[PDB]
């Protein structure tokens, strides 16, 4: 299930971070994922290739200039053809979570608009953007890292790209060599070779860690009978 | 207030995305921000420079190999000297928000450990990591994008780096040229040159957008008298 992602960015070279390295770099090289960038600076006409503009109403800060950005977006939409969802990354957007990632991953084509400076004209959001998404409640210098984050997360859902959380829980602890590290030993159950006991231990650990660190995540879950039991056990041991 | 950030990563070249471009790239060039990377692959001793290892207990997936990663971390700590906070980026960590960013930005030195594969040995977290942080409740292919995200967010707090939210609200809409765009006009108040009316309009817009999109964010705020009034006005107009 190929995925095509168009990107509008003043700094297209930043995306080398995901297109040239690791799992996502392999996905691109194998044509499982295609990332195509358009730079508003290429759509300027003035001598100094101006890509920012002053906000009506004054105040400090600049906005992205409308014409170059708008033209870049239109060009990306033309290349994308029918059925591309246009996304603007910003703190005003829907909060991204794994459920949201799975939904976005259902799209065969995405166009990601990366804001810089104080952002983009509200009317462009109204006329060009299908959805607004945020990767988190913090403020960055640009939308590029959010876009790459989104790309990385959805890429994991593409068949062939890959060689807890899916039940809404934090991950269990992981152990590798050596058997003893600064006096700390690997839990014996992991050495037992008892697949069922290992499965239950990992699940119990996930339930316990979710409960201790992120109890609000549990309220949103319909635990299985097995999960209810193991969580009760973990809570009992914690209270022991 | 200089900031030094040590990074442990199998893909140090990804960090060119923030050290070579934009506001963060300028911060680095001007020595306001220093980013220094250590690669566990450089701390391997076997012919094929192995950086992953099999998890005790079996199951699919690999973990980062302990020895190369541990040695890389120790080297970064030695370079950092006293007072460096060591952070591991992972979904099991404290959820990052702007309040959390401000807290992290108080550190003069940070060391950021970027996990790959299924993660790192739990005992390394116990023995080497000061704090665990998450950039969001979604799953990525590596900790590098989270690390860069964290770096970008804290960099904004470094004096000289910069040329909604600080009151806990979403941003107001922004407008730039032209005055009319696809039939949509700039709100006349922004053209008035009345600084006080413009300030109040922007604040009212932020309150309204926070209320409509992220009402849970309001519950955590102690609104000023002015904010209470403007929010009431916005809600009244919405109900008109
Ligand atoms: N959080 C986020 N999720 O997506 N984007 C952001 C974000 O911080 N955007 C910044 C706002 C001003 C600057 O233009 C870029
Ligand atoms: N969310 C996050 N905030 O910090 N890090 C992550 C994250 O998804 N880490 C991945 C887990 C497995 C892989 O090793 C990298």
């Amino acid at each position: 299930s190929h995925m095509w992602i168009g990107v509008i960015s003043l700094f297209p070279e930043m995306f080398k971070a995901i297109t040239e390295f690791g799992v996502t770099g392999r996905a691109v090289k194998h044509n499982l994922l295609k990332v195509e960038c358009w730079n508003p600076r290429d759509f300027t006409f003035d001598k100094h290739k101006t890509v920012d503009d002053r906000p009506y109403g004054g105040g400090p800060g600049m906005l992205m200039m409308v014409q170059p950005l708008r033209d870049a977006i239109h060009t990306a939409k033309a290349a994308a053809g029918e059925g591309a969802k246009v996304i603007y990354l910003s703190p005003q957007g829907r909060k991204l979570d794994q459920g949201g990632v799975t939904e976005l991953a259902q799209n065969q084509k995405l166009i990601l608009v990366c804001g810089r400076y104080e952002g983009i004209d509200e009317r462009l959001i109204q006329t060009e953007i299908d959805e607004e998404w945020s990767i988190g409640d913090y403020v960055l210098t640009g939308g590029e890292l959010p876009a790459m984050t989104l790309i990385d997360a959805v890429a994991r859902f593409i068949p062939g790209v890959l060689g807890s959380f899916a039940d809404g829980l934090l991950d269990c602890p992981h152990y590798t060599r050596p058997e003893v590290l600064e006096g700390l030993t690997v839990p014996p159950v992991l050495m037992s070779g008892h697949h069922e006991e290992i499965r239950k231990w990992r699940l119990k650990q996930s339930l316990q860690r979710t409960w201790l660190r992120r109890p609000e995540l549990l309220e949103g879950l319909a635990l299985t009978d097995e999960q209810r039991k193991l969580l009760k056990e973990a809570q009992a041991e914690h209270n022991s």
